[PDB]
C-alpha cells in the first residue's frame, strides 16, 4: 500500500516535489512512497534526473506518467500553458493531482479543471508552499484559538526582483495568450492562498498594476511585455474587514519578501517569508513589559516535530513541501482534508484575475 | 534675536519650547527671545513660564500673539483652535509655526492660506518626520539617482494609542468638533513624508472603518463618528503607483510612520520606531548583494548640529529643532520653509479627499 | 557502485542523517545510496523505522550491520559513551565512519579513535554540521579572498536554554563518568568546529566555567549537576589573534544561537545561527551609502543552487546535513577532502577539553 | 537659587553638556539653571560660542569660569589630561562638578581626586550617560524586581571604529604618559559603569589587548601608538557571577555599539545602543507565544516621561544628558545621590586600570 508516484518536470518545483516525495515517510512515518515515472524533455535529462532522484524510469512521454497502473498520484510542475491538458489526462486516467500553481492561464481553464475533479472522485492539492510553514500554520491557529481577538486589517505584499534587470530576454510567459497573469500569476495567487487562510474569503477588490519594463530584447529585436511588473489591491473581505495587497517581480534587493500582517482587536501578527522560522506576536501587557514577542520556530508549531525534536533549528523552503506531500498523503488515504483542492484553488483563481479585470477597467469587482 | 510667543504647553507646546530654546545651540546666530507662553488657566501658564524660560506667562493668548516683542508665534492648542489662532497671529504681522493638521476642514484650511499669503509673514506646518537626518538623506539620495526612476510607493503610519476600547469619548471622536480622525492624527504625516518622496497626488482610491463604534461617556455611551484606520491606493502626479495607510488602533505599534521607495534601480525603506536607520538597495556583485543598513550620523543633512560622531542616536525631539532652524532660515531670507500653509492646504485637500473616497466607494482626483 | 549505507540510531541526528542520504544525489547528482540496514534499539522500534526510512533491514545488534559486506560506509548518531566503540568496529570492518559530535567523553578516547581511522584506509567526518550552512562557507570564502583583510577579532558564542528550567531532571549526561564535558561538550565543540575553520588554530586558551544549577529532581529526591552550565575563554590564534569563546546551555530565550563576528582590517563578518540565511558584511564605503550589508543566501554561496535556484528561500538546518552527506561521498570517491577527519576532531576534543582544564585550574593552557 | 552653570569645552561633550544644562528645567521643572561662563580657546571661539549658547559670557581661561563666584557647578568636557587639574581647582573653588569620563589617565590621579571631593563636600558625577537611557534604567528596574530570576552570566561589548582608518593622524591621547589609556579608556570606562550598574562590584578580572595599528602619520612623519586599540576580558563579580567583556575602536562598521545582555535563571534582558530605545526581555511563556519581547521606550520607563508622553517617539542620545544634568541637580538640591560620584568613580578607574595590568602581565588582577 505505499504511494506510486509519477512526476512531470524537473526544475524549480519538480525537483522541490522530487525530494518531499523521497522523504516523506521519513519525517511523518508509514511507508515510503514509490518514485515510479520521472516525466521530462528532452528524453536524455529525463533518463539522468531519474536515476539521481531515485525514480524507476525517465520518459520524454508525460502520458506515460499519467497513465502507469503502479502510479496513484501524479505531481504537474510543467509551464503554466500546459497545466490544463496534463491536470484533466491525470484526472481521467484516476490519478490523484499535486498540480503547481497557478491551476491554468485563465479562469475558464480552472473552471473545467474544477469540474474535472469533481467527477473525478480523486484528491487535488494545489503547490501553495507557503501556507506549509510551521510559523504560518501557528498564526492561522493562534487566529483560531482568539490570540488576537477579531482580525480588523490585513497588509500583505509579495515583492521579488526577478525580472527588475530590463535586459532580461522576452519570453512567452510575458504574452497574455500564452503567459496568463505576470506578478499576479507568479506571485499574486501566493499572496491571496495566504490572505484567505487568514482572513477567510475575499468579498471585494479594487485594484491598480503597472508594467515597468513594458519591451524586452527578442532575437537581435524587441518584443512587448504584456503583463503587470506589480499590482496593488484594497480587499473588503467577506466578514466586512479590510485589506491591503500588492505583488511585485521588479522590486530591487527582494528575493522571497512574501510578509503579511493580521491587526485584530486584541493584538497582532507579522510574518516575512525572508526570515520564515520568525512570527511576530503582539498582546496587550503590563507596561513595564508590553511589546511584540519574537516566536521562533520550533517543535510547538505544526509540522515542525516530524523534521527535529530541538527549536531554533530553522526549518526550510523545501520542507514546506513535504509537509505539503504529507498532506495530500493524508487526503489520499481518507486521514484529512487537503487545501486547496481545485474546487477552493478556482476561488484563488477568480480573485487574482478579478484584481487584472479591476485594474483594466478601473472598477472594482465583487466575488458571490 | 528672534521674539517668541508659544500658545499651549502639552507634547507639541513642550517640544516646540525645547526646540525655541536649544535652536542656536546646535545651528549658530543668536537664540531665540522665549517673551511670552499662553496657556489656560493662568496659574499653569506663570508655573511653566518659569520653567521653560519664557519672559512672562499669560492666560490670554489674543494679547500674547498682539505683543511687540513677539515675531513669532508657536501654536501647539488643539485642531478646533487653528485656524482662530493663526489668523490672528498673521492679522497681528507674526510669523507662524503652526501644528498638523491645519483646521478641521478644507474650508478652514482655504481661508488660512488666503490669510497668510495676505500677511506677507512665512508660515510653517509641524510635520515633523520630515526633518530626520535618515529621512533628508533619502529626498538627497533619490535626486541623486541612487534607486533609479521611482515606481512604488508604499507607506504606513500604525499607532495603538485609541486601540483599548475602553478609553473615553471625546469631542475629538466626532465629524463636526473633531474633523478627520487617524487620517487627521497620522494620515498627514504619512502624506507630508509621501509627497516630499514621490511628489504630488493624483488621485486616490481609499477605504476607511471606525473598528471601536462606541465610547464609554458619563455612565452611557457615545458614537465615534469618523475613522479609526484608512487605506488607499495612489496615482502620483508622475503617474506612478502607491500604497498609503494609517491606524490608531494596530496594536503594538507606538510611532509606526514606515514608508519604501522601490526604484527602477534601487530601494529605500525607513520605519520612524528605528529613526536612526535608512535601509538602501542598489544592485551589487552576486557574492556580497544586499540592503544596506545606512546608520544616522553627520553625513546625513542637520546631524552635525547635534554631534559629531555617527550612531548616537537622533531623537524625535531634535526633529523639532530642525523644524525651528528651518523657520528661522525662512523668516531671516535665508531660505524657503516647507510646507508653508500653501504646500499644507494640498496636503489637506489630499487626506480630506481620501475622506470623501471611503464615503463614496469612489475615486477622487486632484 | 553506489554507497552502502549502515545507520545506527534513529533520534535527533538519526533521522537527520536518514534524511540526508535519502536526499544527497537528488541534490547533487550521481546514484543514490542504498539504505541498506538501520540499527536501533530494541528490535520493535529497529525494524518500525527501518521501513518509514526507507532501509532494506532493521536490527537490534549494531556489530551486525557495521559488519555486513553491502556497507560500505557507516552514520553514528548514538549517545557520547558508545561513540568510541562503533567507530572502533567500524573502522575495524572496513568501513567509512560519519559519527557525530563530540568524538567520544575523553581526550584519551579520542587519541584511541584518531589512531584507528589513521590506521584504517577509510574516510572520516565528524558531523559539525553548522560549517556546511551556504552563509558560513561563503564567509570562508569572503576572508580568504580578503574581503575584510587581516582578521585582528573574533567574538563567538553558542547559547541555548534546553536546561535552563531548574525544574529539568537529573540525567547520567550531567555526571563527569558517564555524560562527559557539559556545555562544552554539547555546544562548545560545534563553536570551536566554526570558529577554527574562520580563524585558524588555537594556541592557548584562559576559561571560566560554572555549574549554576547545582542540584536537579531524580526519583523524588535530588542528584548533584557534575559538569558545566555555561564556559567562556579568552583566545589566542597561532595567527597571534585574539578571539572570544562563551557556550551555555543554560541561556534563557536561546535554541541555537550559535553566533560569530570576524572583525578584520578592512571590515566585519557577522552570523547567528537563529538566522541561518542571514550574513553580514561591513566594508567600508563613501559615507553617504555606508552600512553593513545583509546577504540574504542564495544560488551564489556554496551549495545553496543544488536545493533551489532562487535566492532568499531559506536553507534549512537539515539540509546542512546533505551537504556533509555530499562532502563524505566526494571523499569517499577521492575527489574532496572531508572536514573534520578525526586528526582534525581530535585537536578540536584536545581545545574543548583545555578549556575545561584551564576553568579547574585557573590557569591558561597552551596547544602549540 | 537658580544654579549658576560654568561650562569648560564646546567639542562634543561641551555642546551636548551646553544643551543639556539649556532644557534640564523645560523637562523636569523648577528654576532654569542660568548659563553663566564658557570656557574655550581660542578666546573669539569662546565668544562665539558663549553667544550661541546663550552664556552671559566666552573666555579663553578655564581658571577663570571655574573662579567666577556666578557659578555653582562646573561642567569639564576638556581632554583627559587636564580632568584632574580642572576638576580640583573647581572643588577647591567651592563649586559642585560635572566631570567627563574618564576620571584621568591613572589611579593615583584618580585617588587624589576622590579625596579632594570629600574635603570639598560638594556633589559630583562623572559623564557615564549610557547609564541614563529610559531602557537602561528600566533594564536596572526589571532586574530588581526579578524580572529575569538570578542573574548567572554577564556579556558586554563596546565596539566603534573611529581609529579602524590606519592614515589617522597620530595625537597625544595615543601616549600612555599624555593619553592614559587606549579602548579601555575611551570605551571601556562606559561599559564598566553599565556593567557594575547591572551585576555589582568586579572581584576579578583576566585580560587579553592587542594594538592594531602601531604607528600612524605624524606631520608627514610616524609616531607609535603607545594604548590598546581593544581589550576583552573574563569577569569574576564579588557576587561569584561571570562576566565577559570587551571594548574596540577598530571595529569596522561599528559606531556606538554598546551592547550587553544578562543572562539570568528566569529570564534575559539584552540592549544595543545603536538602538538605545529596544530593551529585548525574555521571560519563560507558554510554547506556543513563547519568545523575546521588544520593549519599544515609551513613558513606562524612567525619565521618558519628562520629554514625551507618547511612546516610540525615540529618546535621543543627547536626551541621555538631560537625564544625567537633572540628576546632579536634584544631588545639590539634596533630593537625592548622584552616581557615579568621584569615590564610585575611582572604583570603575582601578577596574579598567587592572584589565589594562592584567593584559600586559598576562596574569589575573584581584580587587
Ligand atoms: N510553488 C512555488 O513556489 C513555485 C512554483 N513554480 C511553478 O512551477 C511550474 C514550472 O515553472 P517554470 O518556470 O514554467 O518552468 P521550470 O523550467 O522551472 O520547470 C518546468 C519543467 O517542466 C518541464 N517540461 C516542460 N514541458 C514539458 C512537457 N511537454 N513534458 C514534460 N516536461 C516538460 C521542463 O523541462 C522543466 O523541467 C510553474 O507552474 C510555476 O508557476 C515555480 C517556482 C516556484
Ligand atoms: N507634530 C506632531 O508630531 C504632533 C502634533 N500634535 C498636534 O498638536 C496639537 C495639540 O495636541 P497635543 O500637543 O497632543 O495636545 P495637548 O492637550 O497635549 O496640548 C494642547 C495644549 O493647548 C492648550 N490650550 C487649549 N486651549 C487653549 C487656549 N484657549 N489658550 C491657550 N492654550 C490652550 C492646553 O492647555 C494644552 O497645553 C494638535 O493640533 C495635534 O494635532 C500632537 C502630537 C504630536
Ligand atoms: N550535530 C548536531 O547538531 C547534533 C548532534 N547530536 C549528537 O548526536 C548523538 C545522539 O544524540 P541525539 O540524536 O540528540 O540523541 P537521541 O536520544 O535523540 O538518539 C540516540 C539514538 O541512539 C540509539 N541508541 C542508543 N543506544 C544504542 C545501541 N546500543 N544500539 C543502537 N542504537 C542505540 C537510540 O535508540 C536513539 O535512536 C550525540 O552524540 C549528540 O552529541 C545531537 C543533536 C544535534
Ligand atoms: N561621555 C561621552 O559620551 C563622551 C565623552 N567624551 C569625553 O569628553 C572629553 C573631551 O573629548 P576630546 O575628544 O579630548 O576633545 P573634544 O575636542 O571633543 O573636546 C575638547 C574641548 O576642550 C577644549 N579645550 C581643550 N583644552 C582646553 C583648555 N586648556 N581650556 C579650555 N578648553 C579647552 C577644546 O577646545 C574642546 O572644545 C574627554 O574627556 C572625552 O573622554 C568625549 C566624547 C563622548
Ligand atoms: O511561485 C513562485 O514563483 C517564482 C518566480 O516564478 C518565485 O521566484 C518564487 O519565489 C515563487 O515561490
Ligand atoms: O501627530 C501625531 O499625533 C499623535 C496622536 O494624537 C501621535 O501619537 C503622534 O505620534 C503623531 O506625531
Ligand atoms: O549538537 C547539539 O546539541 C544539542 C543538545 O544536545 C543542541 O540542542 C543542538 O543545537 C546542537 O546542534
Ligand atoms: O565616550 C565616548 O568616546 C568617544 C570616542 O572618543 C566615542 O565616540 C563615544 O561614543 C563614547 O561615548
Amino acid at each position: 500500500k505505499a504511494l506510486g508516484v509519477a512526476l512531470i518536470g524537473t526544475g524549480f518545483m519538480g525537483k522541490c516535489h522530487a525530494m518531499a516525495w523521497r522523504n516523506v515517510a521519513t519525517a511523518f512515518g508509514g511507508l515510503p512512497p514509490r518514485l515510479e515515472v520521472l516525466a521530462d524533455m528532452p528524453a536524455d535529462k529525463a533518463h539522468s534526473l531519474a536515476s539521481s532522484f531515485g525514480f524507476a524510469r525517465g520518459t520524454a512521454d508525460w502520458r506515460e506518467a499519467v497513465s502507469d497502473p503502479a502510479v496513484d498520484v501524479v505531481s504537474i510542475t510543467t509551464p503554466n500553458g500546459l497545466h490544463r491538458e496534463m491536470a484533466e489526462a491525470a484526472l481521467a486516467a484516476g490519478k490523484h493531482v499535486w498540480l503547481e500553481k497557478p491551476m491554468a492561464l485563465s479562469v475558464e481553464d480552472a473552471q473545467a479543471m474544477e469540474a474535472a475533479a469533481r467527477a473525478s472522485d480523486r484528491r487535488t492539492i494545489i503547490g501553495y508552499n507557503y501556507t506549509r510553514s510551521p510559523a504560518f500554520r501557528a498564526a492561522v491557529d493562534l487566529i483560531a484559538e482568539g490570540a488576537i481577538g477579531r482580525p480588523i486589517h490585513f497588509r500583505g505584499m509579495y515583492d521579488e526582483d526577478y525580472m527588475a534587470d530590463p535586459d532580461l530576454p522576452w519570453s512567452w510567459a510575458l504574452t497574455r495568450k500564452d503567459g496568463g497573469l505576470g506578478a499576479l500569476g507568479d506571485l499574486g495567487c501566493h499572496l491571496v492562498s495566504v490572505m484567505v487562510s487568514l482572513m477567510g474569503p475575499v468579498a471585494r477588490v479594487y485594484a491598480q498594476a503597472d508594467t515597468v519594463i513594458t519591451d524586452r530584447p527578442h532575437q537581435g529585436g524587441t518584443a512587448r511585455v504584456e503583463n503587470e511588473d506589480q499590482a496593488q489591491a484594497l480587499i473588503r473581505f467577506a466578514s466586512g474587514t479590510s485589506g491591503e495587497f500588492s505583488c511585485s517581480r521588479v522590486a530591487r534587493g527582494y528575493r522571497c519578501r512574501l510578509a503579511w500582517e493580521v491587526q485584530g482587536t486584541e493584538g497582532t501578527l507579522r510574518f516575512d517569508q525572508e526570515r520564515m522560522n520568525e512570527l511576530w506576536l503582539y498582546q496587550p501587557g503590563r507596561p513595564e513589559i508590553d511589546g511584540f514577542r519574537r516566536i521562533l520556530t520550533g517543535p510547538a508549531q505544526p509540522g515542525f516535530a516530524a523534521f527535529c525534536p530541538g527549536g531554533g533549528h530553522n526549518f526550510g523552503f523545501n520542507e514546506q513541501k513535504v509537509v505539503e506531500a504529507e498532506m495530500l498523503r493524508q487526503a489520499i488515504a481518507g486521514r484529512g482534508k487537503a487545501w486547496p483542492d481545485f474546487t477552493d484553488g478556482l476561488t484563488i483563481e477568480r480573485v487574482i484575475h478579478g484584481m487584472a479585470t479591476s485594474a483594466q477597467t478601473g472598477q472594482p469587482v465583487n466575488f458571490l
